[PDB]
């Protein structure tokens, strides 16, 4: 049986999945193609495989589009993204391996434009549109990734591909004026040295003040102010960072604001397991979606032994926010019909020093959970050590039995009835160093007790979150059997852990809400909603 396999995330019926693979919206569906290896449950013989959705929850099966059968990709069909013609037409460009096994760049599009759910792909005779060679001196082995295209103000196509020379990380832009003949332009879009392989690159505008989505190839208006987001995979690192800037069309490179660097240092996504992020542009919602992998935290002799690898987030909604410091994410609001009509519901509960408060009523390794905590006197809260820096080292260094003034608050998810598994995702307050009332809000993701088995990946997560904790502490979480997706602040910081208890499964599985701060705090509201499967394959 299959107490790991996730109700309502999306994952292929068996065997290994990758990365998310030019996700689009034509003709009023949603596709989803990914890199799938269809006969193993570890990396292999890697092929596109494709599947729709009305709704971006519910997914429809598909034969692979686009599998080894040309020169041009012989030894591999690797990840890529479809662009969206102005005349609705959609194209997919996607690296290949070659008889040499080098990666060059493909374009496929669809056989039939009046099937609306694009089961065939025919690639032209004329590939690769873009390949290393002597003159160029790209590194062949490392050339990959090739993002969604934009049209520029001088009507020529730009787009990106990931690549690096010794150490030095770099997004490699091309022109086209037919997108047919592709021209390498002389210098990078942008490049950062000491960062390894800069995978999975993305580039995208967004407006300074909504929610709503931009599209890709657009200047705004002449009202409406835009800046623009550099998204990449550092291969060194395993992943997903991104920086704000303005994209200067003159010179074409990639400007990241004042105090930015595209490296190790830069915002992630996801402070958790997440790789090999792409976005889309979803023009019947106007709205950004965020598709991301998450690969599996167990050791690899249990995926081939349950016959799988591999799931990928419930996709997520992406805009920049007010301070204009970050990008904030949500899960899509589709997934909030999968609630059972019935909702568990508490409110004004006092947790103090050292206590827990079980969730009852819910099945609860499948299910949805909104917190808002308050916190009573501010002043107690304990002053940031000196050289505490890093969030994730915070979380590692003290785990829940460490208590501070404010904190360890939040919630246990996936756990035993009498807690010999639990997966904590919590809230610490600190004082900031500096002169002003300023304060430091950290959100971890504490899986160490999470599973009885030893040789899991218990690795613990760590993430600040930007909000005032003046206000109530907002925290959410997805749980479905094997993943968890923690949300602090609104989606102002996003954690996704792994987790394969040997206990807390289905019927068995328990939630609580904890605090084991010196200082009592206040629950102010609680909703757990029940979550029903969706239909994928
Ligand atoms: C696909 O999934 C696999 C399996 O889940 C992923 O591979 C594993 O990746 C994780 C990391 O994400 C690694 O697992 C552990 O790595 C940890 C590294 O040790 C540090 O952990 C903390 C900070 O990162 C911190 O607590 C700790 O600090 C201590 O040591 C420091 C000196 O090094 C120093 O600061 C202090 O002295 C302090 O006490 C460490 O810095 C750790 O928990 C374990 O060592 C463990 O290795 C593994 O490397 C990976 N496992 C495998 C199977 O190789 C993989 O990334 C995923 N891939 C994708 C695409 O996402
Ligand atoms: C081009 O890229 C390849 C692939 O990364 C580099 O070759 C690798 O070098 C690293 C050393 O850090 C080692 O892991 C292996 O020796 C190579 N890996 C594989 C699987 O090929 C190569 O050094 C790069 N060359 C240049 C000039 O940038
Ligand atoms: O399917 C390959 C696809 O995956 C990515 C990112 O997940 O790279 C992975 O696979 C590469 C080839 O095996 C590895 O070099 C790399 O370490 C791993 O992350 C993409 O780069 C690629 O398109
Ligand atoms: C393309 O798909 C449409 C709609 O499914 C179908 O009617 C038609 O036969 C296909 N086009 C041709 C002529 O192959
Ligand atoms: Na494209
Ligand atoms: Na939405
Ligand atoms: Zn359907
Ligand atoms: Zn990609
Ligand atoms: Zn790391
Ligand atoms: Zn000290």
């Amino acid at each position: 049986n299959q107490p790991y396999r996730t109700g309502f995330h999306f994952q292929p019926p068996k065997n290994w999945m990758n990365d998310p693979n030019g996700p689009m919206i034509y003709k009023g569906i949603y596709h989803l193609f990914y890199q799938w290896n269809p006969k193993g449950a570890v990396w292999g013989n890697i092929v596109w495989a494709h599947s729709t959705s009305t709704d971006l929850i519910n997914w429809d099966p598909h034969p692979p589009a686009i599998f080894p059968s040309a020169p041009f990709d012989i030894n591999g069909c690797w990840s890529g993204s479809a662009t969206i013609l102005p005349n609705g037409k959609p194209v997919i460009l996607y690296t290949g391996i070659d008889p040499k096994n080098q990666q060059v760049q493909n374009i496929a599009e669809p056989k039939n434009l009046s099937d609306p759910y694009l089961r065939e792909w025919k690639k032209s005779p004329l590939n690769p549109l873009m390949a290393p060679d002597a003159v160029n001196g790209i590194n062949a082995s490392s050339f990959r990734d090739p993002t969604t295209a934009w049209l520029g103000q001088d009507k020529k196509w730009r787009v990106i591909i990931g690549s690096k020379i010794h150490r030095r990380g770099l997004a490699i832009t091309y022109t086209s004026k037919d997108f047919l003949k592709w021209e390498k332009s002389p210098e990078p879009l942008h490049y950062d040295d000491g960062s390894g392989m800069w995978a999975c690159p993305d580039f995208f505008p967004v407006t300074r003040f909504g929610s709503n989505g931009v599209e890709t190839s657009s200047f705004g208006e002449p009202n409406e102010i835009l800046k623009h987001v550099l998204k990449i995979s550092l291969d060194d690192t395993k992943h997903d960072y991104y920086t704000i800037g303005t994209y200067d069309r003159v010179k074409d490179k990639f400007v990241p604001d004042n105090g930015f660097k595209m490296d190790g240092t830069a915002p992630r996504y996801d402070y958790g397991k997440y790789y090999a992020s792409k976005t889309f542009f979803d023009s019947a919602k106007n709205r950004r979606i965020l598709w991301g992998w998450t690969n599996e935290s167990s050791s690899v002799e249990d995926d081939v032994e349950k016959g799988w690898s591999g799931i990928q987030t419930i996709p997520r909604k992406i805009w920049l926010d007010r301070s204009g410091k970050q990008l904030i994410q949500w899960p899509v609001r589709e997934v909030e019909r999968l609630r059972t009509k019935q909702v568990k519901n508490l409110r004004n509960k006092v947790l103090k020093s050292g206590s827990r408060l079980e969730v009852y009523g819910v099945t609860a390794a499948q299910a949805d959970v909104e917190v808002l905590f308050k916190v009573r006197d501010l002043e107690k809260a304990d002053v940031i050590e000196p050289s505490w820096t890093d969030p994730q080292l915070i979380c590692s260094k003290m785990n829940v039995s460490v208590k501070s003034g404010l904190g360890p608050f939040g919630l246990m998810v996936l756990a035993s009835k009498n807690l010999e598994e639990y997966t904590s995702v919590y809230f610490r307050i600190f004082k900031a160093r500096q002169n002003s009332n300023k304060y430091v809000v950290l959100m971890c993701s504490d899986q160490s007790r999470s599973s009885l088995k030893e040789d899991n990946d218990k690795t613990t997560y760590g993430a600040f979150v930007d909000i005032n904790p003046h206000q109530p502490l907002s925290l959410r979480a997805l749980i479905d059997h094997s993943v968890v997706e923690s949300f602090g602040g609104k989606g102002r910081a996003c954690i996704t852990s792994r987790v394969y208890p040997k206990l807390a499964i289905g019927k068995s599985s328990h939630l609580f809400a904890f605090n084991y701060g010196y200082q009592s705090v206040d629950v102010l509201n609680l909703n757990a909603w029940s979550m029903n499967s969706a239909q994928i394959s």
